[PDB]
């Protein structure tokens, strides 16, 4: 009974494009890129009241964030950046901005057909990651 309803569930990665290049742009080192690029995460999204939780589970790392839309939080990313994050809903798209060391990257999550599409942008580099229901 909220529009973020269509994100809720357990999702499995089914394709990735340009993710190594995105990770290079973000500053991820060689060994982490190689192992992280191999991961096939499940993304688990849940909502309880105003609090959204997004978990990523893979053989590389298990991560979890919980947040309220529009309210900044500190996040330690899977690649160990300490970032300040804000996630908003913009026309039905979850828009996640991470700020650190004068840099910024944006991760958009959207429902498209039966998929959850994740678009990650750092400067001119975009990666697209497609998830299906698990
Ligand atoms: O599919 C996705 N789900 C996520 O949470 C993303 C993963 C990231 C990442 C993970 C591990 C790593 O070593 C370096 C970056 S940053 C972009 C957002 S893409």
């Amino acid at each position: 009974s909220h529009m973020c309803d269509a994100f809720v569930g357990t999702w499995k990665l089914v394709s990735s494009e340009n993710f190594d290049d995105y990770m290079k742009e973000v500053g991820v080192g060689f060994a982490t890129r190689k192992v992280a690029g191999m991961a096939k995460p499940n993304m688990i999204i849940s909502v309880n009241g105003d609090v959204i939780t997004i978990k990523s589970e893979s053989t590389f790392k298990n991560t979890e964030i919980s947040f309220i839309l529009g309210q900044e939080f500190d996040e330690v990313t899977a690649d160990d950046r300490k970032v300040k994050s804000t996630i908003t809903l913009d026309g039905g798209v979850l828009v996640h901005v991470q700020k650190w060391d004068g840099k910024s990257t944006t991760i958009k999550r959207k429902r498209e057909d039966d998929k959850l599409v994740v678009e990650c942008v750092m400067k001119g580099v975009t990666s697209t990651r497609v998830y299906e229901r698990a």
